[PDB]
């Protein structure tokens, strides 16, 4: 119950506005950074991964790319380098003013190769904004998400253990949301999924 410790704590944080001081320490004391660099031969040929492996971008049209096994072929999706089986991890996303992403973490065995429904069920746990304004979480039925302030920057946080990922502003240190109680039986993956054509990346923060 971690996970559900530190969203009530967020609350009992902004009545003395200490909420982003709180948010600073308990993910350092509590949270390994995942240092999460993107894998290349994970993302759809759409989309272009830096020279870093940092950021992600979409292109106007689809890169000349082997349609290798990790490959997203139909998903605009790219995969983090390495999976999580245990423990407590934290990553932090600079999603800026893009119109229009979605985050979180999939299973090591989701479908790659064609479409299925982005959804817990399928393996994908994430959520995301859509059309400039529409924050929702990617379950089925989707949830619209009502946030006091648009998010520059979001916290993932994964507790394997207990079952629970949160995602949190991670310039102030408000709760966004958290999927409770899952059973996880799969190695879990961060991933990123970005639709549009914008000038803004997808950045992930160094750890
Ligand atoms: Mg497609």
């Amino acid at each position: 119950k971690l996970l559900e410790e530190l969203r009530w704590r967020s609350i009992q944080y902004a009545s003395r506005g200490e909420r982003h001081s709180a948010y600073n320490e308990w993910k350092k004391a509590l949270f390994k950074p995942a240092d999460v660099i993107l894998d290349p031969k994970t993302a759809n040929p759409i989309l272009l991964v830096s020279e870093d492996q940092r950021s992600v971008q979409r292109a106007k049209e689809p890169q000349d790319l082997p349609d290798n096994p990790e490959r997203f072929n139909w998903h605009y999706c790219v995969l983090g380098c390495e999976s999580f089986i245990s423990g407590r991890h934290y990553w932090e996303v600079e999603v800026g003013d893009r119109k229009e992403w979605h985050i979180g973490v999939c299973s090591k065995n989701v479908q790659r190769k064609g479409w299925v429904k982005m959804t817990p069920e399928n393996g994908f746990w994430t959520m995301g904004l859509t059309d400039g304004n529409k924050y929702r979480t990617l379950t089925e039925p989707r949830t619209n998400l009502k946030l006091p302030k648009p998010p520059k920057k979001v916290g993932v946080f994964l507790d394997y253990e207990t079952g629970d990922i949160s995602f949190y502003n991670a310039v102030d240190g408000s709760h966004i949301h958290t999927f409770l109680d899952v059973s996880f039986s799969e190695a879990l993956y961060p991933v990123f999924r970005i639709l549009t054509l914008e000038p803004t990346a997808l950045t992930i923060c160094p750890a």
